[PDB]
């Protein structure tokens, strides 16, 4: 690490921020952290860790505005000055002495980088979740992600261009293949979680792009080579990151039987799931069919009264059930919702004898569980997710944690909107407040982070934003971003995301390597 | 192409924004995209793509203002200093360094234009929907317009002088004639929507200008040829866009029966639409007759109960239904509303044995449907819009998506206002929520974008503004406009708009080719 | 081109003599134009002829017609009818206040449906009849 410049003394060099001039040669770009060493009068060296956040060049030596550039190109002696702002993150010793002007500055990648990212306090649990500009893997903290210290994962940004789900899959891919589950397992000392058997759950409201996770991708090999050569790197991203390039271990697929036959869009091994009508009434999941707020009138009173009577009948002992319910009987809006819900769910609620067709999330040995529910309507979209979440939540509540369950949602703003008071919203709030004690961890995807109810994002530890729009770049919920970064949020392209985690004072820009699992076709 | 000028160095050349000078030669306007070449010391080239928004001149060499201004004309050493600012869109590689002050900057017109507008990202579906100052079509991501990635269309601007309805027809003409749907259909792989059955439904509340969508326009030939030679272009603007000059294909014009007889303002092709009284009662869709919010008292209850009693009687089985209501029954205000519709709603309800007089949009073969409701009053116009949107929504919901249908609503503010709590508001709200999943998409025209529900405008993806009012540019709803665009918003003459897209950090200008379909007389 | 104007006034009777022209403002108009500096008269410059409003009907209540007649040239007195007011189903304008106290609007609704039924079966006298029919005191 050769010297890159000198600490400029013309501007204030207060310990918080100080400019420095870069000598000709090694250039300096934005978000490239640097280290400054300073000698105290007594004899103790002092080092500063900080990341640049503003650069500029000044054509010093001229005074007339846009009058000598033609002269400069043709014949004039002049020089340009390369100066860059530096904002410190932490000092090496516990003291605040401004650096001596005229010091030597250098960006460090070795052990010195560990103090830059607070890697000293986290050694046994180091999690590489992204890559830096150089051959540098950014270590996240798995303590915040799981229930050891509490926290969730929140991903936000403009949908579409920002590949949110791709990064979410990368985090899940990196957790299992880096051994971070194993490292925490050692030295358990009789703790609540002593099993390295983390399981994941995935929904897909969009097309078939989230299905070929077990099938490896071949086109990624050539396109990874093209991007890595143009950018310039030592070796392959996966080898550099320390992650195996193999795809996900093969996992089951769950889709409604009628849609599974209609779709095939994968004709390979698909395990269908059916919910028994007798179990439906017994386990009391009636109100979830109403995917709306139902604030008008007292429809909630009607559902509770009907469900309480319905559960008593089931304890004492789907199209016909709608006829039976209509026979007993706010009436039509109750019936109208069922009529809308009937065509796409009556193929999922059938009376039969086979019992192994229950979806059974969190089975004996499984890592991922994709629930193909794209073809269902919005009302049926919100019913199947609600009942599945209640099933895992009750099982994880009756039995101790002893595991780690990752649930992945997509486009969460409409699932738990503000003041909706939907029955599903109560379920999501239950996961947020009490999820740390259990093994259930939420990894949500949002759009604006302002439509979602405030308590969901209040307890979130790690916050990720990608290509944040100019409209919501200044809302109060996005105030953690320094005001020097709001001018670069829009510039961000897919394949690059901002990650902010507790114990790191400033956000850091990372890029995720391309997936090794096919998505198209 | 010769370089227009040189990049300045006196001002900051921060990679976000940098000033540059223009040598004596080609002029530089506003909102023109330029690219600058930067050579790193190591050897790797870097290109910066950006658009200019602030331009200025300054008279250098004179100190005392207006005392020697006349002297310069006669005899004095003085010159000019022409300069402008650049807002960078994105950098060709992924690194943020300041451009070197002293390298040339040139316009982008060939491939370099494509990377400027992110045309490489959106290659297969490059839908042209606008033209810049020069002969370069503006590509629009059709994947955002339709449900492939989600999004809607929202046109806003001052009513009257700003031609709002002209843009909706132009996009409809371009989508249905450029073959964008045909291209996206290929490579289906068993996709949900693999048919080019795009259909458009449009309502006209203004005069008969929009009715004559079939006959070609003759006065456009001389008018378009006048502007093209005055401004200076290689050929006709239709030729530059790449679309034919022919008008729309077969179109059906639904009109009320009595108004059609007295209309003649068209008499060549008209097909009346009539709802049957027996079917209307069986349709259960009564509450659309009350156009007002019905916030007074509890009119929502009585409307439901009278329909609750009416549906059961009709299921078991104009002024006649009103007469029977008197025998069976704030209730007098309900009669007052019904009596007012009688002179105007009678044409829509007549008991006859003829069956081919139902509205029935989305026929076997049709492309664009026009429903003329200009003669109907404000309350009557609400009833027709409510029924048709709900009818097509239910019919499209029963069957699969299997195509894409566009609906165009004029003056969206009065149809779906804030706290509208109307049976028409939720239908528009449901379309704005479930539109992406189905093949239904809302293109709305609004005057202020501040008196409509925030939910509808938030879900929109493509936003267009034309000649915005001064008092509205400061509202929080228009935060996506940078500061340099607020002042120029009101200056925009008719026939020019600002087009904003996701994945484009900043909006740019578009122009208009004069419509070829008939609009006058 | 059947443009018709309806004008309401509440201040003094300067808005009364629209039909009759006047000449005292001609002198001051000629005075202000020479001081400011203009080619000709302001009305002539704008293209609008200086003729006043076309002879238009003006109306006042009959009781005020006797008291005021300030113009005795000619006024058409407007007279309503107690029977025709009832047939209009539209009373509440007598309660021009907010009428947000208790259920005053509801009470107006109750009597109005009741009253037109009596009218369909066919103000001092009406007030006496209304009082004999039964917030009510404030209504009366």
């Amino acid at each position: 690490a050769d010297a890159i410049g000198m600490v400029l003394g013309t501007e204030d060099v207060t310990p918080t921020v100080f400019w420095f001039a870069v000598s000709h040669g090694a250039s300096v770009g934005l978000d490239d952290l640097v280290v400054v060493e300073t000698r105290k009068p007594d004899g103790t060296p002092v080092r500063f860790y900080g990341l640049v956040d503003n650069v500029r060049k000044r054509h010093e030596g001229v005074t007339f505005e846009s009058d000598v550039e033609d002269v400069v190109a043709g014949l004039l002696p002049a020089s340009v000055s390369y100066a860059a702002r530096v904002l410190v993150t932490r000092v090496d010793p516990e003291n605040f002495i401004p650096p001596q002007p005229g010091d030597h500055v250098r960006h460090a990648a070795g052990r010195e980088l560990a103090m830059a990212l607070s890697a000293d306090k986290m050694e046994e649990a180091a999690f590489p979740g992204g890559l830096l500009a150089d051959g540098q893997p950014l270590p996240l903290n798995f303590r915040f992600i799981n229930g050891e210290s509490g926290g969730h994962i929140n991903i936000s940004g403009i949908s579409g261009v920002a590949t949110k789900t791709s990064y979410a899959l990368f985090l899940l891919h990196s957790i299992f293949r880096s051994g971070v589950m194993d490292r925490t397992a050692q030295g358990s000392g009789g703790r609540q979680s002593g099993t390295a058997g983390g399981r994941a759950l995935i929904f897909n409201v969009k097309g078939e792009d989230l299905l070929f996770l077990d099938k490896p991708n071949a086109r990624m090999v050539e396109k990874e080579d093209k991007v890595v050569r143009a950018k310039g790197l030592s070796a392959d991203r996966y080898a550099l990151l320390g992650l195996p390039a193999e795809p996900f271990r093969d996992v089951q697929l769950l889709a409604p039987p009628r849609a599974g036959a209609a779709g095939t869009q994968r004709s390979e091994g698909v395990t269908p799931f059916v919910f028994t009508i007798r179990e439906f009434c017994a386990r009391r999941m009636l109100p979830y069919v109403f995917s709306d707020a139902s604030a008008s009138l007292n429809l909630g009173f009607v559902i509770g009264n009907i469900e309480e009577k319905l559960f008593r009948l089931a304890a004492a002992q789907i199209s016909y059930l709608e006829y039976k319910l209509l026979e007993e009987r706010f009436t039509r809006r109750l019936r109208g919702v069922q009529k809308y819900l009937s065509p796409l769910i009556r193929g999922d609620l059938t009376p039969e004898q086979a019992e192994g067709y229950r979806p059974d999330p969190l089975r004996r040995g499984i890592q991922l569980t994709v629930v193909d529910i794209h073809a269902l309507s919005a009302h049926a979209q919100m019913f199947v997710v609600g009942v599945l979440l209640r099933e895992v939540f009750e099982y994880k509540e009756r039995v101790g944690r002893q595991d780690t369950v990752f649930v992945v949602l997509d486009e969460l703003n409409k699932y738990a909107p503000r003041e909706g008071d939907s029955p599903i919203k109560d379920v999501l709030l239950d996961i947020a407040e009490r999820g740390r004690s259990l093994g259930i961890i939420l990894i949500g995807a949002q759009q604006t982070a302002s439509e979602v109810e405030r308590r969901i994002v209040s307890n979130a530890a790690i916050r990720v934003v990608g290509r944040l729009d100019l409209a919501e770049a200044e809302r109060p919920e996005y105030r953690f971003l320094p005001q020097s970064f709001r001018g670069r949020a829009g510039i961000l392209q897919p394949g690059t995301m901002l990650v902010s985690q507790p114990d790191v004072p400033n956000p850091v820009l990372v890029n995720y390597p391309f997936p090794a699992w096919a998505t198209r076709r």
